């Protein structure tokens, strides 16, 4: 077996503690090469003339080239060491350790996890674990106070097809007036996009971090929303744009005035002075060269404390967490101290990061709790909507990303279908609601936090900005209540099955020819298995169901019942039908 292709490291995503006495270990190797992989360990200082402990590393999954094994090590003391024992297709074991590969346990070496400090155990909020959140674009959700509307605020109709200039008067007031609907849907939190004082129409160029933009509301109405949302089991996550600021930022506009004379000149990455010409950027901007957005020197103690204050202020109003905008561009130092702040000032506050590449570094339990699962959305779009990938690839992609980070974080990724920055999903699906529903079913059942884009729950359709940003349909008789109802159930069903919340995943069936997939979430003994038949035809499949831990399941959706013949579960699914089989456990 190709040992060059075998991996492990006493850290990060391959060696972390799941408590102050237990230690998780993952190891990978080529798909095929390894059959059995057991981990032999013992307390580090333990005397040589003693016995080692054992533990069978279970094959947790396989992507398009590797096989992943995972096993839990019991460390009564917080100190531990350990070596692997990888077997191949021909029972020819090998020992894997910090020194290399060798036949003799000793010559193999031994990995080491010095000590497991209780303060370094990845720990995320409890409500977070079982959430289901609703992304809200304030301006397009609901207008509850037409006074605050900006001039020429075009009319609010289902026939609207907004362009880059539209305004509709969406505000905080309406959001409050709709709390009832929101509550009915079953969401347990509302992640808002930016809402602080800003000139633009998106509010990403903060003008006053400490004040709600006028057109949306005021500190009173916000507290109103926070209080009114809370007493309904719904929390409030806000978009913190720390990477860069708005050119109306008090600090910045001063540097434009005073110049080198300003006490805030070293608060930005400015070229020379003059600064902020019509377009020629005489300073560093968050993007390629956007004028209205000068980068904030987050390494600077002044800048750092200012935002940390902007942080303490808003949490005083009772918000439950932050969605870190373009997080991957501020010093880990800042990000670490941020957590310490936020968390001392509130243990259940959630820090969700937005990184568009590998976020492993920020996900070691000392910075973000989770980040946007941009990977999930790709595997979802290409599998259900475009049909660019079959269920074997869909299994691969999902599985490879699942192994990307410590479970604490894996379990917390915000799985979304779309955003305000993308065409609506029902559109990506062509309009074939059969496909949409299927994807949603998967979303409401897969590992991680489902994130609902305002509107999709009842039928919205559209192209990336600004067509996806159409005004929310409230007219009872223009909302796909079938959908809305479909959502509610899934959502409730998700809250019910303690397996679909804190469980893990495991691939159960993949048929590249049938384009049918299926996985299994398991918490204790409880098993729930989702059978997704993604194809415009009716099919039948025999899912390997060892009669061991369950030989009869109930379809949580259509209540139908069913059992397994000789450990083989026969099933037939209507086109695009999806099945959620429970094992009662
Ligand atoms: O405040 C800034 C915004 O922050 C937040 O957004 C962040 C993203 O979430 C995050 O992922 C990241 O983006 C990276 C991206 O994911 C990477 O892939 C890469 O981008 C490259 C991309 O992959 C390539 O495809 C290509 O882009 C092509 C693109 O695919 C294609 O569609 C087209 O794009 C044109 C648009 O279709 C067209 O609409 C227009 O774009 C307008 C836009 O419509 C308009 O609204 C305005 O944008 C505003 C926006 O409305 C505000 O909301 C705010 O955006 C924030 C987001 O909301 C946050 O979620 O501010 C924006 C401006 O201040 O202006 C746009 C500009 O015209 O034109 C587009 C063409 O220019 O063609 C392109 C081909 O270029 O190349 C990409 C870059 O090479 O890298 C990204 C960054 O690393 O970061 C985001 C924040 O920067
Ligand atoms: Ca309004």
């Amino acid at each position: 077996m190709l040992l060059e292709a075998i991996f492990h490291e006493a850290k990060g995503s391959y060696a972390y503690p799941i408590s102050e006495t237990q230690l998780r270990v993952r190891l990978r190797a080529k798909k095929g090469d390894v059959v059995r992989c057991e981990v032999l360990y013992a307390d580090r200082y333990a005397s040589p003339e003693e016995e080692l402990a054992h533990a069978l590393a279970g094959k947790a999954g396989s992507d398009e080239r590797f096989d992943y094994f995972e096993a839990l090590l019991e460390c009564s003391t917080k100190r531990v060491k350990y070596v692997f024992l990888l077997t191949g297709p021909q029972g020819e074991a090998v020992y894997f350790g910090e020194t290399g590969f060798s036949a003799e346990r000793s010559k193999a070496g031994v990995f080491q996890y010095a000590y497991i400090h209780r303060s370094e155990v990845f720990t995320t909020p409890e409500w977070a674990k079982e959430a289901v959140i609703y992304q809200i674009f304030p301006e397009r959700f609901a207008n509850g106070d037409p006074s605050n509307d900006p001039p020429g605020t075009e009319q609010w109709a289902k026939d609207a097809r907004p362009r880059h200039d539209s305004f509709y008067g969406g505000d905080l007031k309406g959001v409050i007036d709709r709390l009832p609907y929101l509550e009915e849907l079953g969401v347990t939190a509302l992640y808002f996009t930016p809402i602080f004082a800003s000139p633009s129409h998106h509010k990403y160029d903060t003008a006053d971090y400490l004040a709600i933009d006028p057109q949306f509301g005021d500190l009173p109405t916000f507290r109103r929303l926070v209080d009114e949302a809370h007493r309904r089991g719904i929390k409030i996550i806000l978009d913190a744009v720390f990477n860069h600021a708005g050119d109306q930022f008090f600090a910045f506009r001063d540097v434009l005035q005073k110049g080198e004379q300003s006490r805030y000149k070293d608060w930005f990455f400015i070229e020379d002075f003059p600064v902020s010409k019509t377009s020629r950027t005489n300073y560093e901007t968050f993007a390629v060269q956007v004028p209205a957005m000068p980068k904030l020197r987050t390494e600077n103690p002044e800048v750092k404390e200012y935002l940390f204050d902007v942080a303490r202020f808003w949490m005083e109003q009772g918000i439950d967490g932050w969605r870190l905008n373009v997080a991957n561009e501020v010093d880990h130092a800042f990000w670490r101290e941020f957590r310490r702040l936020v968390k001392s000032l509130n243990p259940d506050a959630l820090i969700v990061g937005e990184i568009w590449h590998d976020a492993s570094g920020w996900l070691m339990g000392d910075q973000f709790d989770s980040v946007m699962n941009y990977l999930f959305r790709e595997s979802v779009i290409r599998f259900f909507a475009t049909g660019e990938i079959h269920a074997e690839r869909f299994d691969a992609e999902l599985t490879r990303a699942r192994m990307l980070y410590p479970e604490q974080a894996a379990q917390g990724l915000w799985n979304l279908l779309d955003s305000h920055n993308t065409e609506r999903f029902l559109t990506s699906c062509g309009g074939n609601e059969a496909k949409f529903r299927l994807a949603v079913l998967f979303q409401m059942t897969y590992l991680g936090t489902p994130l609902i884009y305002y509107g999709d729950e009842i039928g919205m359709a559209g192209a990336t900005d600004p067509d996806c940003r159409r005004p929310m349909i409230w007219e009872e008789k223009e909302q796909n209540r079938g959908l809305f109802e479909f959502y509610k159930e899934l959502i409730r069903l998700r809250h019910r099955l303690a397996s679909l919340t804190r469980g893990n995943v495991r691939s159960w069936h993949a048929d590249k020819q049938a384009n049918l997939y299926a996985f299994v979430r398991t918490v204790q003994d409880q098993h729930v298995g989702v059978v997704l038949n993604n194809r415009g035809e009716k099919q039948t499949v025999l899912l390997q169901v060892p009669e061991s831990g369950g030989k009869t399941w109930l379809d949580c959706l259509t209540g139908e019942e069913v059992h397994g013949k000789q450990g083989q579960l026969k099933l037939t699914l209507r086109p695009y039908q999806g099945m959620i089989l429970w094992n009662g456990r």
